[PDB]
């Protein structure tokens, strides 16, 4: 069930949501809404662009990162840079507009400007959060053992 899918990516909001202001005060209830529909719209909008070519960079998948080879030897870990291509972009940011329209459903008051600021941070964290997911599991399946 992709609910499932959902759900875990909203676990996850919940424990970075200290971290960004516009949601990390609100009300228990709220708060609980406005995460699962930052999960709803951000699982969809990755959902798209990696089913839709051109969506996403060809190199990173969405990351918007690579691995530094030189530095994962030195340090003995996965050290990681921008990627070039996509200037450490990975994916288009226009799908946010329609989460920002739901999530004005939930808090009202809320001004685009101010939700650039303080909210949509969340949604692009959950995003690229799926990117990255995939890319690991990739990197776990495919790994020369
Ligand atoms: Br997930
Ligand atoms: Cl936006
Ligand atoms: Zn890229």
């Amino acid at each position: 069930d992709k609910q499932k899918a959902i759900n875990y990516l909203m676990q996850f909001a919940h424990k970075v949501s200290g971290k960004y202001r516009g949601v990390a005060k609100l009300e228990g209830n709220t708060k609980a809404k406005v995460l699962q529909v930052l999960a709803t719209f951000a699982y969809a909008d990755y959902c798209r662009s990696a089913a839709t070519p051109g969506a996403r960079c060809r190199d990173c998948h969405g990351t918007g990162r690579a691995v530094d080879i030189a530095k994962t030897e030195l340090w003995g870990r996965v050290v990681e840079k921008e990627c070039g291509r996509c200037k450490g972009v990975g994916y288009s940011r226009m799908p946010a507009s329609a989460a920002y329209r739901a999530v004005t459903m939930l808090i009202p008051n809320l001004t685009q400007p101010t939700w650039s600021r303080t909210v949509k941070p969340l949604y692009d964290a959950l995003v690229v959060q799926c990117h990255k997911e995939e890319s690991i599991a990739d990197n776990i399946l495919n790994a020369v053992t």
